[PDB]
């Protein structure tokens, strides 16, 4: 079992917000990240979300998945993962405006793909992949985190058009679209639709197919093959999008 007895986890600095909780930097056999729900008595729904999230996490053991270490229920519902010594991909690209070498950008994309490939093989749909949930350990290793929304089979900039419309909606392919947006961020250094200042309009338009990321903004040394893979991942029609083994193969094919 993976339950941690009450009183063992030290909780330090509040790091930010996750899906259905608050994330802190903590101590439990070294540095850890802890997500907890703060409601005194959790509702059956909340208690469910927690049981589901743990269930998904414990199915994951892979270098590119943020390492699940354990959970606590008293005094509150808490999830414990390894602490990643570094910043989220989002922070790097958009807050700090870190300029990475192209080969390092590709390597990041490769690992993210590597992680996604694993989840999908295990029948996990992340449902919340975005650069906020991708953390760079010691500047080298990529870790995908925050499984609050994952299952086994508010961040609109990564949502596939079908997900926005809600008419069907989550799948391996919607995960792949989110990946495409992460690729975009890597290759452009920007969030999409950054010349549009209205969230509802972006929602309406991506949903209806009127708007899509502008690939002419990719850094000029971004390989043609990579620009092309990005376009494939971003196909409005979900069935036209590649699978992760495919995405992986073509990234690896850039051993050039
Ligand atoms: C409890 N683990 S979790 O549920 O997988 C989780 C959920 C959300 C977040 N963040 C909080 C900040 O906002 C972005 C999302 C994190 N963050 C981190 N986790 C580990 N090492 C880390 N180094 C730097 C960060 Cl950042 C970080 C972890």
């Amino acid at each position: 079992d993976w339950e941690i007895p009450d009183g063992q986890i030290t909780v330090g600095q509040r790091i930010g917000s996750g899906s259905f909780g608050t994330v802190y930097k903590g101590k439990w056999h070294g540095d850890v990240a802890v997500k907890m729900l703060n409601v005194t008595a959790p509702t059956p729904q909340q208690l469910q979300a927690f049981k589901n999230e743990v269930g998904v996490l414990r199915k994951t053991r892979h270098v590119n998945i943020l390492l699940f270490m354990g959970y606590s229920t008293k005094p509150q519902l808490a999830i414990v993962t390894q602490w990643c010594e570094g910043s989220s991909l989002y922070h790097h690209l958009h807050t700090n405006e870190t300029k990475f070498e192209m080969t390092k950008l590709i390597d990041i994309a490769r690992q993210t793909a590597q992680g996604m490939d694993y989840l999908h093989a295990k029948s996990i749909i992340h449902r919340d992949l975005k650069s906020n949930n991708i953390f760079l350990h010691e500047d080298l290793t990529v870790k995908i985190g925050d499984f609050g929304l994952a299952t086994v089979k508010g961040s609109i900039l990564w949502m596939a058009p079908e997900v926005i419309r809600m008419q069907d909606p989550y799948s391996f392919q919607s995960d792949v679209y989110a990946f495409g947006i992460v690729l975009y961020e890597l290759m452009t250094g920007q969030l999409p639709y950054s010349n549009i200042n209205n969230r509802d309009q972006i929602i309406f338009m991506v949903g209806r197919g009127y708007l899509s990321p502008d690939l002419s903004k990719v850094r000029s040394n971004c390989p043609k093959a990579m620009k092309r893979l990005m376009a494939e991942c971003l196909k409005k029609k979900r069935d036209e999008r590649p699978t992760f083994p495919q995405i992986l193969a073509s990234i690896e094919t850039l051993a050039r």
